[PDB]
């Protein structure tokens, strides 16, 4: 039960605690990112992937 604890989307810094967004696999904030800013921020970037692992965003 180590899921404990809410993460903070690493775009905004805020807390999502399970924003449900498969945008990426990483190992640390990545992991948990609010799909609000991130599919809208790799938009304005011009980003598809996470470029830390090379995992798609998958944004509905
Ligand atoms: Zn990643
Ligand atoms: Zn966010």
């Amino acid at each position: 039960m180590e899921d404990e604890d809410v993460p903070v989307c690493w775009i905004c810094n805020e807390e999502l605690g399970n924003e449900r967004f498969r945008a990426c696999g990483c190992t640390g904030e990545l992991e948990n990112v609010h799909r609000s800013c991130l599919s809208t921020w790799l938009t304005i970037s011009r980003n598809t992937a996470c470029q830390i692992c090379g995992v798609v965003y998958n944004t509905r």
